[PDB]
Order: structure tokens, then sequence, then C-alpha cells
């Protein structure tokens, strides 16, 4: 039967420990999420408690971290979502996303709206990738992908 | 001389105006955009208040909207950006992009920094864009590239 | 082509005078909602600036109300949503329904995850209605349904 | 004699421990409320820190749980209500549902004037529920319904 | 029919208007509530924006204030309540209340819980006054008499 | 020699402690102030944080609730005050009293000034009470009396 | 009879207007409150919203500053006190005095419940000056002084 | 050499410890400061964590309250100011300075600049302190005394 | 006499009148400042509202945007400081220098008390530039350099 | 294998313990940094969790201030940066660098725009240092040189 929190502090807390015990072993997010069949951002999304785990993938990721059993159970269970802690980021890379909602937030709306109609771009059926890339000029760049369901907005 | 503006709502008040125009008109971004040799995405954020058209593009899309001349200088002033009007979006399409961020903003910071390194992913030496892509289950995506240069953080 | 706003003032101005409108004619919502085709829940919204209305149902209301053509077209447009003042309601008879979810919010965030899964109930395919009822043990009760697609989240 | 609670942290902590108690026996909602007489919907208001249970169904919910009796005493305390954690929801599952009330805040109350008049539908005088049904367009719905006495407001 | 607003700036602008019509007139809230039948706090109340004037007492009103017949209408419109600027009152007179608040507001609760039981004291089944009475110790005493019905919270 | 405290937590702390004392020994505020000299406001205040008891008070509590020697002492010193977590309750039956604000605030400014003039009433040269009534009309009714010095302010 | 205001912004745009005035008669302050009887912070602060002028002080400034009939008024009603825009001031100069109870304020409750009692100092029988001292080590000095009355909490 | 803080909560919670043995020691902060040759007001501000004591100073009250060589090296470190939890005090003895603020912020501003000019009141050379003073109509009075260094904001 | 504003309004609506001059006009500030005597920065800052020029320099830029009157006096006048919006900038360019305090803030606390000692940089015996160079490694930098006087914190 | 975190505390309690024993050990920030090869403003904010030390330099400066295994890896990781408890500073030193935004913000908007372009001064490609300078009329001044890289908004 599958079960969900009600407080994030208590998967932030496992993402803390979890952290901690990645830095141990020196591993890497791709280490973690090979072997899961599922996207690196997803199982680490899961890890830093914003996605739940299928009970499979928490065993392997478990087992690679040297996790305890209510942890393991615990990555699976649906979380409270949230992972800025007061509304807006402090963190200069995070912050970055945040800036381009504050830049083009109402272009996206009305170019969404142009494009698809009255409605939202969905943030369930909904999936990102993170790519780099290299810059012709010199350096690399991100590429990444928000992918999105269109869900209309009509009368009734 | 290149001119900036401190106070947005100057620039918001002319968006407002030209979407009323723009309306009356029955005209989309696109064929705004359309002949200026300037991407949908930066046309668009420059009429709602959030980039500078240089001069011809200014005089182009003004002649569109049927703009006075007073509007057209201001479409060329550098903004007072911002777009949101009190930190987080009320608009549910605008505020599922926020809502990417409350959920995959720690992953994309993980991420970053194990792709790249230290630093941030930059939105300035940015772009992004907006494509509807057909759902091979039925209905519509929107795929939405955001595009940055990594700076680095280094110690010195 | 579809028109959208990205400053919610300027359809909340037209609100404010369709109410005046209203009530200088002493109409209900129902009646002016009455021969659109479309429910009194989603007309009353967007003449209060939170949906748009299609234009012959626009072209109906406005000439019961007697706006003039540029109100008829702003209440075309796709309208930037968000209508509490500053977040929480300070309106009692609108501070209930925040009531009912500092109460039930957990609760209904776990029976949605017990019974349907992880994800969201939507409120975008999404409607509401309100029906009267009498109290058995006197007076009257009101009977709001909320009504939204459950969409899931799944692992990629 | 009735007993009280001022600080809602006591009851939220033990909300978490029910739950991985609850996790751990792969428990849900519906059998825990099951025996108690009362609605899944007020005895997981109870166990999240919403609502007291009276004597019997602490007890019998405790059994269920392998809860304490100093648990078990905390679930008949009233509590200090509120379960958002900063105002507004960070969760998307949680947050649509303060989504709703800003797209229709403003609806809700303009209908309830017109059907009932001035005052108020009770959070108090008050009951909901969270029923599944099938979508006959496909997949599944829910259907939330709010069933508050209207309170008048009246001239004195 | 009932009518009712949605921005409480209306109404408080014609607070505004109304209190320099009072002014210039040098009258009483007394003598202005007096004739209608009413009770001081409730005209006073609805003069203030926060709560409606039957016609009747709206024609009465208005003729002492000299009010044109779109203020005399919308003395009788349902407000959007909520008299304080920001959440809390930065005028001395009104943030005493709010500090009695900060002071009693837990006792307030256990006490009503002791008396009555869950649930609470209603805001809406409610009136108040304010008496003066002589201090003994020399000076005098406002006694605001607070008195509302008690709602139970009751299990379902 | 009085001493006093500079974090509120220290005495909430405390009160979550008395609490739990309170409902293992099935006590009421009532009894537990009964012997005191003392209203049950006032020690009850006491207890929640929000007032210091004399000691001779301070030891008849202490030994009801069989509270610690540093409880006891903790119980005199002057308190730093403040109940509301946030400065908005979260909860219904303490948000009532915060709504009467929102709704009366500026009347009971306006009628304290036209019947003692400009100044306030007292939040410290006060007191209140809670008295249990029936309901003419059926149920029950509190009656909450606050009763503060006015105080003038008059020019220098 | 005294008259009152609810909205600060009406006695703020009255003291725009005052400066304005004042600015052009090139005068001071201390000329303003000249023949008035009245000390220069307290008629400073009725200029500037926060007090109200008895009628022979109101009109003796009004002819000083040629305000007109309804202005003159205005300074007669009991203000919506609360000189800050937004609760902190961003004025440098403002802005000192909050921090002197940033880094002292924890002090002053200290010292004044030794010295004095449990308990305040009271902001309304109250007076506050302001003087111009030279510092003996180069330059001058302000010596602000604040004298308001001990009232005492104690039990009932 | 100096050493410094940057989270004020470290000496915080020494302050409270400091607090607890000085109530069970029954001492006042007037005889704790004797015989450090410091001001009573600069030395209970070092105790409650906005000033830095010197050593000879933080050996003399460290012997007095018995305090531990991490506490009395603790004390001789430059605090991270801000005694205020959030910004606004809860507690009415401090929030009546607040309230000063509130009422007589812009006129300490308009009285700095005419008797001074453009700048500030510093808030660092600086110093203040807490007199009684009978009242002469019964009673008591606090004289708070502010004393600061005019800067001048000049031109460059 | 020295004349001072209370509300930023009328300083921010003159700046934009300013720009919206100088951009007709095709000036730059270093233009604009030329001749004046005083450093770019400063007299930038008094057009945008956060400093006061002397007459003369206001005079001559009032010349050179074609001013009136009522202008021309009014950037004389002492401002009421504080160019954010909301106390955090969302302007990219601005928003940088705020996160710079975010990142580095603690660190200058910690160096300024290590290399002057306990107190503060002034941010009124004060200068600023911004110089534009050269990179080593290819295209430009910004070179702000931050000149305020020392002002110490010692005992009293 | 770069690691990062995402939770502040963990490092800001680290930064906690790192001052408690610089303390005892009585060291300077430049003593510590000297030999790493790195400056003392990046070491320093390394240490106060704004910035990751390479290997070398956290081994280098655990031993000097005899931090454990997990302590020195901690040092390592790259921080969730953000050292402003709650925005805008309390303490005194930190707040006066805020002022200088609030007063100079717009103004390095506007020279950055007229000196460089549309676009930013970075706060990644950037350095600070802080300089102890004699004042000539007395005293000392420090200068911190803000050294950000030019990014260039534009067109695509
Ligand atoms: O994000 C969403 O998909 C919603 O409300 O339907
Ligand atoms: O929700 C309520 O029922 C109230 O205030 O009466
Ligand atoms: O509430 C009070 O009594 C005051 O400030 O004087
Ligand atoms: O308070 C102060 O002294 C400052 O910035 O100079
Ligand atoms: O976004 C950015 O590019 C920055 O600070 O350098």
């Amino acid at each position: 039967m599958i079960q969900s929190q009600i407080n994030r502090n208590i998967r932030l807390d496992l993402a803390d420990a979890i952290l901690l015990s990645k830095a141990k072993k020196d591993l890497s997010f791709a280490e973690i999420a090979d072997g899961t069949g599922l996207a690196e951002a997803f199982v680490t999304a899961a890890l830093l408690g914003q996605q739940a785990l299928p009970a499979d993938a928490a065993r392997l990721v478990g087992a690679k971290l040297d996790l305890d059993e209510d942890s393991i159970l615990l990555l699976q269970m649906i979380p409270l979502r949230g992972c800025i802690d007061d509304r807006i980021p402090t963190d200069p890379t995070m912050y970055r996303f945040y800036e381009m909602l504050q830049v083009y937030g109402t272009t996206l709306k009305a170019l969404v709206h142009e494009k698809f109609g009255d409605g939202i771009i969905s943030a369930i059926n909904f999936k990102l990738d993170v790519k780099k890339v290299a810059d012709p000029e010199g350096g690399e760049r991100a590429v990444i992908t928000l992918d999105g369901k269109y869900l209309p907005t009509k009368p009734f």
C-alpha cells in the first residue's frame, strides 16, 4: 500500500545523510542511478527528497550508500515536495533558474497560450534532463530540457 | 547613447497597452517578431518589459502595433527587469515553472556541479525557446529549452 | 488569434466596473450567465478576471451590462489569474475555504495518494459547483463540489 | 476533562512517528479508520494533528499502530490546528487546492452571497469527503465535497 | 438582488470621503446611527467598509452625510472585508487589540475548549459593543464585550 | 530580585511540558487556579508563557502539576511575551479573534476616539474574562469582556 | 465633536503637500511650531500625519503654510498612525533608530523590568525631544530623550 | 587576536544559560556590572549577545555566574547582532520602543535634517542609558537617553 | 533652510521624468555630471532620488534636462532614501550586488573585525565609484570601489 | 568526484565550531590562510560555509584548527550558499553593505549600462578584497574592491 509524508524535514534530513555517505564513498549521482533503469534526474530528485523510488530502485541505491532499512523504506514514501528553504533560493546556482522566470515568465505564459491555448504546461506529466554541450565560442553550455504535457482550460 | 529604466511600472504599463493593441488587431507574437531577424522569445520579452529592442526592430514592431514615438523609444530602453508581481506567481501557467524549481531545484544544483563543476549556468549568456511537439500517447507537449553558459567558481 | 494578459490589474479593474454596472441594473450572476450556455461558476469567474469568455458569450454579457467594445474584447483575453489580494484572504467568506486547507490539506494529500497514487488532483482538468441543501437541524448548507482529474507522477 | 495543545509541533512530530509505523505495517488510512465508527477524513486528520479522537477511537488506532500511552493521550488532545508549514503549500498535491482558491475564491464569495446571502459557509459545522470516481473519458477523478452550514451576517 | 464587492479599495475610498463629510458637518457616529434602528457598532462598521447597510439605512445616513446616489448604493453592497492595511496594525489604538491576542490568544483557546469543547467562538454569529465605565482609582475604562456563538467541532 | 526572559521558546517549551502533565493528571485550568487567589485567565496565561506567577502561586501550581524546581523558578520570570507562532494564527479558535479585528478594528478605533478621545485602551492596565452562557435561540455563547484603562494622547 | 481617520494615506498625502508649501516658503519646523504653545516634536509629528492639532494650532500653522480649510480640518482629525512605509525603514537616518532597537531592545526590556518591574514604559503617556549638543571630541551629537510613564503588569 | 561570530544563536543560547544562572543566584544586572568599570547598559547588552566584553570583564562576570571557560571566551567574541526574533517585537515592553518609531520616525528624520543637516545620527558612535524619575502626578517614569554623533552626508 | 521628504515616491516619480528627458535628449550620466564638480556616482544617485544636489549643481542639471522649477527645487531636498522596490532586487544587474552580500557578507564582517576591530565600515562617510577596464583574459571588467570610514564600537 | 550540499545548516554549524576552535587557539583569518596559496577572502568564505576548499587546503586548515576527518571532508563540499539568516542582515557591520545597495543600487545599474551595455557585472567571475587605508583627516578607511566580469545581454 502506498505511503506518504507530510513534513519535508524527515526526507530532507535523510538527504543530508545520503549526501554524507555519498561523499565518504566518493560516488557520483550518475553511478548511483546506474542499474536502476531510471533517469539520473529522477533518481537524484528522489535522494534529495523530491520523488519516490520504486522498491527495487530504493534497495539498489540503499545498498550502494549503505543505508539502513528505515531509510530504504523512507525513500519509497511519497514526499512532501518543496526543495527551496524559504521560497526564493539564496544559492547562486539555484537562483539563476528563478531569475529565468523573473525575466521570461510572462513570455512563457504568452507563448504557451499562443502555441497551445488557455491552460498550462504540466509540472506533473513532465520530464527534465540536463545535457552538457560544447560552446563553439569556447567553454561549455548546459541545455536543460523541460518537457511537459499541455492541459487545456475550457469552459464548462 | 544607451538609456536605462529604474521603475518597472513604466514598461509594464506600456506592455498592457501593447497587448490591447495586439488584441484589437488580432495579431500573434510570431507575426510581430516576423521580419525583425530576432527570435519570438526575445521580441516577446521586450514587448513585455523584460528586454530592450534595437532601434530597427522597435520601429518595425511599433509599425505593426501602431505605437506612438514615445512608446517606440521606451521599447529601446534597458528595462528594470522582473515580471512576477510579488515573487511567487499566482497565475497557474506561470506557477508550474516555479513548481519545477520547487521539485527539481536542488537536483539541477547537484547535476550542474557534477557535470560542469562549482559555479553556475548563466541566465545572461542564455537563450530559451518553446516548441510544440505531438505526444505519442495523445495530445501535445511543450519542450522548453534553457541554454546557458557554464561559468565556473574557482579559488583565487 | 488567442490573446493573453500579463498584469492582473487590467481585468480586476474591469471586474469592478462590471460589478458597479451589475449593481446599478440590479442583476444576478445567474441572469448574467443565462443564455450563454456556460455554467454560472465559469461565467462569474470570467467576469471577476479568472477565466476567458468565448466571443459570443462576451458579446452577450457585454450587452447585458452595457460594456464598451474594449471591455468586451478584454473579457475574451486569457487572464493573469490570481484573485487573492495578498496571498491569504482577509474576507471571512473567502478565508473559510483557506481554513479548510489549513485543517484538511495534509489529509487531502494523504487520501489522494492512498486512493489514486503519487501525483495530483488537477486544478486545470477541473470544475466546481455550489449547491444549496436544507439542513435537517434547521437552516441551510452549501455543498461545494471540487471535481478534478487525477494525473499521476511516475518515474522516468 | 478536555485537554488542548498550543504548539503544533508536538502533534506534528507524533504524526511523523505515526506515518513511519504505518509504513512499516503497510497499513492504509481506510483500514486504520475501519471499526472506529468515524469517517476516514476525520480519523486521518486526527492522525495528522488536525482533529482530536475520542478515547475509544484513540485506543483502537493506537493498537493498530503500536502507539505508547503518551501518544494515545496526545491524540485525544484538542490540537493547535494548521497543517501548512508556511502559509502557502510547496507540495504540488496540496498546492492545487490553494490554486483552486486563487482562481475561484472571489467567485465562491459572490455565489455564496447570491445563493445564501451575506455571511459565510462554515469551516466548523462542516464535513468533507474525498471520493474516487471513474472519468467517463478515461482515467480517474476525485470528487471532493465541502459541506458547510451557511451562517448569515445580519445587522443588529 | 444582493450585490457583493471583491476589491476593498472601493469601499475604503468611500469611507475616507464619508469621514471628510462627517468632519465638515461635525457629526458623531452616535448621531449618524440614531434613527436607523441599528446599533452604532454595526452602522459605523458599514460606513468604514466592513458591513452592508440595508437600503433604508443607507438612504438615511446618505442624507445626513450628503452622499450621492452611487455612494448610497455602494453602502448596500456586501463588502470584501478586512480593515487592516497589511495584517498587523500600525496604529497604536488598533494595535493594543492585536497585542491582547499576542498575550491572551492561547489562553482564550484553552479556556474556550475547557468551558465549551472543541470548536470555535464565532466571529459571524457575533456582536460587540464598547462602553465607557468610571475607574474607581480615577480616570475611565473601556469595557468591550465580545459576544459570539459557540460552534462545536465534532467527529463525523 | 526580579528576573526576566528574552527568548520565548524557553517558557513555551515549559508550557508544552505543563500541558502534558496536566493531561496525564486530567486536571482543568479552573482547578489549577483554585487556591492561588488569582483569576483563571491570569494563571492560565502564566502557564502558557505569557505572564509571571508570584512565588506562592508558582509553588502551588508546581505542586499540583509535579513540576521540578527550575520549572517553578521559570514560572516566576517575566516572560518574553507573544503567543502567536507567526503573526497571524493558523488555529481556527484563535483565528476568529484575529478576524474580529479585521472586521471591527477600525470601528473600535473610531468609537474609542468618540467616547474617550485621542489615545488608547490599554493592554497593560487591562483584564479579560470568559463566560459561557446559553443562547436564547438554542446552543451556547461566549461573552468575553475586555476591560482596559483609557490613556489619553495629549499635546505637549 | 472629535473626528478620526482610518487610512493613513489621506494624512500622508497632506504631509507631502505641507512639505512642498514649507519648502517654497523656506520655512523651518521650529518656525512653524513657534507661537503654537506646543513642542516642535509634537507639531512636526502632526504635520507628518502622526498627531492631531488642536483647532487654534491647526489654524495658526495653516496660516503659515497657506493651507485650505479642508487641510486645516484634516490636521485636527485623530490620525491612523504609522509612519514607516513597510515595517522596517529603508532610509538610513530612520534605520539607525531601528538598529538601536535591534542592538539594545532586549537590554531595554531587562533594565526596565529590573528598575521598575513587570509592565511597560508607555508610548502614550510619553514625550520625546531632540537636542543638538557639541561633541567634545569635535562635531555635534543628538541627544534624543524618550520620556514615558511606567505602567505595571500585575496579577488579577 | 579579535574573534567574531556569524550566527546569533550561539550567543543567544549563551544568554539563556546566563539568565538561568542569574535567576538561580537571584542576581541583578546592576550587581553583575559592578566592578567591571563599564556601564550597566553595555554589560547587560553583552550578556544578552549584543556587545563583546573585554577579557577582564568577561572573567569577572563569568565568575559571578559560574560560567565555564568556553562561555567566558564566547562573551569576548564580537557578536552577530540583532536581538529581535523576527523583525518586529512581539513583547509589549519591547514593542513600545518600536511604536515610538512608527509614530515619531519621520519627525526624527525631519528634525535631525533641520538641526544638523543631511546624514545620520549614528548607532555606533552611540550610547544609551535608562533612568527612573518620579512622575509629579504620581508613579514613576523612565527617561531613556539616546546619544549619538551626527555624521554628515556630503557631496563628493 | 534645509528641506526634507518623507515619501520616496515624489522623488522616484521625478527620477522617471528625468530619465524620459535624458533619453529624448540622448544624454549620458557622465555628460549630465560634467561641469558640476561632483562625481558621476553622486550626481546620478541624486537624479535617481537617493542624494540631494547642492543648489548650483541642481540648477545646471535642471538646465540640461529642461526641468520645471518644482523639479530643480525637489532635487535639492533631502530624500527618503531606499531605491529597491521591495527589499530584494528583481533586476539581474542589481541582484548580483545583493548576491555578493549573500556569498561574502559574513566574510566582510569577519575581515572588517580582524583588520579594523569591532564596529562598522560606514555607508555615510563613504564614496563609491565604478571603472570599466579590460580583462587580461579577454572582455571587460567592472572595478567597483567601496570606500568607507571605519567607525569603532567600544565599551562605555 | 565533486560533492555538493543542499542544506546550508550543515556547513553553517561547522562554521560555528571552526570559530570556537579558532578563538580557543587565538588565531587570525590571515594566519589560517597564510601558506594555503589562496586569498584570505576566499579561505575565510570557505570556513564560513560559502566556498569549497580544495583537498590540500582543507587538510591544511583542518590541522591548524584541529578539525576531525568529517569536518575536513565537509569543507571540500560545494556549499548551498547564502550567509544572510533571513534576507536582510540584522548585524550592523553586514547591514551597511545592504544599505549601500539601497542608496546606490539603481546608480550601479545605470552606470553599468552606460559604461558596458545591457547585461550584468558577474558575481561568479568575480573577486573582492578588503584593504585598510589611512584616512588623511584622521582614523582609518576600508577600501573594498568588487571586481566582476561584464557579461552582455544581447538579442538573439
Ligand atoms: O501541473 C498540472 O498538471 C495540473 O494542475 O493539472
Ligand atoms: O466558521 C465559522 O463557523 C464561524 O466563524 O462561525
Ligand atoms: O498599552 C499601554 O498601556 C501603553 O503604551 O501605554
Ligand atoms: O551608524 C553609522 O554610524 C554609519 O553608517 O556611519
Ligand atoms: O548569470 C550570470 O551569468 C552571472 O553572475 O555571471
